[PDB]
C-alpha cells in the first residue's frame, strides 16, 4: 500500500539538485517508505504540518536525526529541548523563549543594524566579493557570539562544530562519519564556553545560567541549554541569509521591488527561508502504531520530514518555483511548527531584515559573477561560494 523507493536523500546527486526528486517523493503518495535507510517519509505540506504538530505520536526524544536513542548512544548527551518530549521539554523551552524574547530583541536591535549598514557599505567598496565568506558568514559572525558573551579565543570552532551538529543528524554515510570522527577539539570547545564563567553578563549565555534562580532549570541544565544556542543560532543564519542574496540575484525584479520599499524587507527574508528552507529535513519516531496517509506505520519507526518539499507543495503554495516577497509566507514550515516551532526564529528574523534593508537601502544590482559551488550537509542546504558584484545605489 505503501510505495518503496530508492532515492537517497542525503546523497550528493540529490543535494546538487534536490527538486525533481522531492516532486517524485510527492507524488508518489503522502507517505514513502525509502528503502536506502529503513525510514518512512512524507513529503507534502498536509503530512509534515501534521506530523509536526502530533507530538504525542511523533516524539523528538528518541533523537532527530536517523538514529534511535532506544537502540544507539547519541553522539552527544541530548539536547534539552530539540531531543525532549513534553513535559520534559516545557520548563527549558520557556527560559530559551524568554533569554530569546521580543523583549530582548530590543536591547540588540540598534547593533545587529548597525553592523549589517556597515558590512553593506564595506562590500560595496570592494565591488566583487563573496556574498557566502564576506557577507553570509561574516555578519552574523560579528553580531551573534557578542550577542551570546562569547570570549574572543576560539571562535574559530564555532561554524565547524554547528556543521557536524547537523550532519549528525543524517544517516552513517561518509558526511556523518568524516564529522564525528576527531570532532573532539570542536566539542571540547563549546563545551567550556557554556560554563557560566565563560560568558559575559548581559549576554544570552549569562542569561541562560541566571534562569536558574527561578526554578525553571537547575544549575546542570544551564551549560545544555548554551549548547543549544551555540549548537543551532549561526550556522543556520548564515545559509539563510545567503539563500536571500542568492535569491535577489536571481530575480532582479523582486530587488527592485524591495529597493522601492524596504519595509518589505523581513517577508523577503520570510520568502526565502520557504524558497530555499536551510534546514532541509528532521525526524520523528513513532510512539506506536499510527495512521498516516492511509498506511499504517508500527511503533519505533523513524519518519523523516522533508521541510523543503513541504514548502514547495503546489498543493499548498501558489507558484512554489517563484521567490515573490509580497507572498503571504505564514505557515510554511521553515522553522517548525508546533511545540518545537524555532525559538530562536526572533534573531534570525532580525539578522536577515537588517541584512536585506540594508541591501534594500544601499545595492542597486547584485549580479553573481563567479563559479557558484554549493555546500553539503545531511540537514542543511547551503552555498560554499556565491561571487556577486554588487552595484552601489
Ligand atoms: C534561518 C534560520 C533558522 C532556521 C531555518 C531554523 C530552523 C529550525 C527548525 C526547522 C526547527 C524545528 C526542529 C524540530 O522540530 O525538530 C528549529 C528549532 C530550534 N532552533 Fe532554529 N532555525 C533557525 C535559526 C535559529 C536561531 C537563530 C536559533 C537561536 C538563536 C535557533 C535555535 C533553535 C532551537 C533551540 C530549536 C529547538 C526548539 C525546540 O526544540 O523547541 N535556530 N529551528
Ligand atoms: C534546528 C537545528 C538545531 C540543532 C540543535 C539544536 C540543539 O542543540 O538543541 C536545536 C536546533
Ligand atoms: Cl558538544
Amino acid at each position: 500500500t505503501i510505495p518503496h523507493l530508492a532515492i537517497d536523500p542525503f546523497s550528493l546527486d540529490f543535494f546538487d539538485d534536490p527538486y525533481p526528486d522531492q516532486q517524485t517523493l510527492r507524488d508518489a503518495g503522502p507517505v514513502v517508505y525509502l528503502d536506502k535507510w529503513n525510514v518512512y517519509g512524507v513529503a507534502r505540506y498536509a503530512e509534515v504540518h501534521a506530523v509536526l504538530n502530533d507530538p504525542t505520536t511523533f516524539c523528538s526524544s528518541r533523537g532527530v536525526g536517523l538514529s534511535d536513542f532506544k537502540k544507539e548512544k547519541p553522539w552527544r548527551p541530548p539536547s534539552l529541548i530539540l531531543e525532549a518530549d513534553p513535559p520534559a521539554h516545557t520548563r527549558p523551552r520557556a527560559v530559551l523563549s524568554k533569554v530569546l524574547s521580543p523583549a530582548t530583541m530590543k536591547t540588540i536591535r540598534d547593533g545587529f543594524a548597525a553592523a549589517a549598514d556597515a558590512k553593506v557599505d564595506e562590500l560595496l567598496q570592494r565591488g566583487c566579493i563573496d556574498a557566502i565568506a564576506d557577507l553570509a558568514e561574516a555578519y552574523p559572525l560579528s553580531v551573534f557570539p557578542d550577542a551570546m558573551g562569547l570570549k574572543q579565543e576560539g571562535r574559530e570552532h564555532l561554524l565547524p562544530y554547528a556543521g557536524l551538529v547537523a550532519n549528525a543528524f543524517g544517516p552513517p554515510n561518509e558526511l556523518r562519519q568524516t564529522a564525528i570522527e576527531r570532532s573532539a577539539p570542536h566539542q571540547a570547545y563549546v563545551n567550556e564556553q557554556c560554563q557560566r564563567p565563560n560568558l559575559a553578563p548581559g549576554g544570552f549565555g549569562a542569561c541562560i545560567h541566571a534562569f536558574t534562580d527561578t526554578g525553571e532549570i537547575t544549575p546542570d541544565e544551564a551549560p545544555l541549554l548554551v549548547r543549544s544556542l551555540l549548537s543551532a543560532g549561526l550556522d543556520t543564519t548564515v545559509n539563510g541569509i545567503g539563500a536571500a542574496v542568492y535569491c535577489l540575484a536571481r530575480f532582479p525584479g523582486e530587488l527592485q521591488r524591495l529597493r522601492s520599499d524596504p519595509t518589505l524587507a523581513r517577508n523577503a527574508f520570510e520568502e526565502a527561508v520557504r524558497f530555499e528552507s536551510p534546514v532541509q529535513t528532521f525526524f520523528r519516531t513513532t510512539t506506536r502504531e499510527v495512521e498516516l496517509g492511509g498506511a499504517v506505520i508500527g511503533e519505533g519507526e523513524k519518519v523523516l520530514m522533508f521541510l523543503g518539499s513541504a514548502n514547495r507543495d503546489p498543493r499548498r503554495w501558489s507558484d512554489p518555483d517563484l521567490y515573490d516577497i509580497t507572498r503571504k509566507t505564514s505557515g510554511h514550515v521553515g522553522f517548525g511548527s508546533g511545540v518545537h516551532m524555532c525559538v530562536g526564529q526572533l534573531v534570525a528574523r532580525l539578522e536577515g531584515e537588517v541584512m536585506l534593508s540594508a541591501l534594500a537601502r544601499k545595492v542597486a544590482a547584485i549580479d553573481i559573477d563567479g563559479p557558484v559551488k554549493r555546500r553539503f550537509n545531511n540537514t542543511l542546504r547551503g552555498l560554499e561560494s556565491l561571487p556577486v558584484k554588487l552595484t552601489p545605489a
